[PDB]
């Protein structure tokens, strides 16, 4: 299967590898898909370009 | 985030939706996304409209 | 540009007609797009391939 | 549903932003899907991205 | 790469899996993608789910 | 129909222009979609943005 993740910038590198084996091994496990079929591809943009009932989402910085 | 699927069809209505919660939980827990903000959608289609390194995938039956 | 709009399933063919003219004057009147270059796509699923903040839409009926 | 415009860069961010309510409008008052279930996604590239007939498109600065 | 082909339903399996091999080739050889990181996807919507330039298209029969 | 070719970065200018006349022609040739009905829209990420079977993908250099 294609998994497609648009979600926004601002994350390291490697929460976005962790996201991608997470969301592969969540695949497999619930619809039986082999790992050699999943193909996660993910692309970053910023806050603005995810416009949510009408309200644009904040950038992500991970502070809290 | 958007989380798109597109998957092969013959899964469970149990199936899909193990999926999509487990595709929530794995992007909030790896990336830090609210799931408020978190939409995964799920689109079914025959094996043969997979093509993967030149090859058609097999249909899924739940069953090997 | 290219407009790719996943809705649920059971709206009448005007109804999808008229969102797509609605979508293609929205985006030639806000970007400047000349009309000949926007392609507007429109592909439906059920309401339980939509899993927002984890929790599956409903059917659209057009009734409520 | 989900809205994903791949759009020509070069726009401002205001342009970008009327363009996403001007869509979310459209979408609520055409197929009757709550505001609240609306997500559009803008994605922005290069002219020479979006090939249609062939045909390079050029790049967007707004000059007329 | 990710090569997804929305097209409109009326095609035969023979003409679709034509075109994936098609595709498969061209991406190969114009890019140098290896063979095996191609993957590409089909997906069928009617004709008047694509909305070019305001104008919906045409049903494939594979007449004319 | 709508081509969509998420690619890794680092390819010439000529080189993903030859990919969407290629693709153009495939399309055209195999499905008797009209070329004016055609646009393929290309995406590039890069290589860590494509998991394969949980796997990054290289960076493309085109060295060899």
């Amino acid at each position: 299967p294609v998994i497609q993740c648009d979600i926004r910038q601002g994350r390291t590198a490697e929460q976005k590898q962790a996201m991608a084996e997470a969301i592969t091994r969540a695949v497999h496990e619930t619809i039986g898909a082999p790992v050699e079929y999943i193909y996660v591809l993910i692309r970053e943009t910023p806050g603005a370009h995810h416009v949510k009932a009408g309200r644009t989402l904040p950038e992500y910085t991970g502070d809290g």
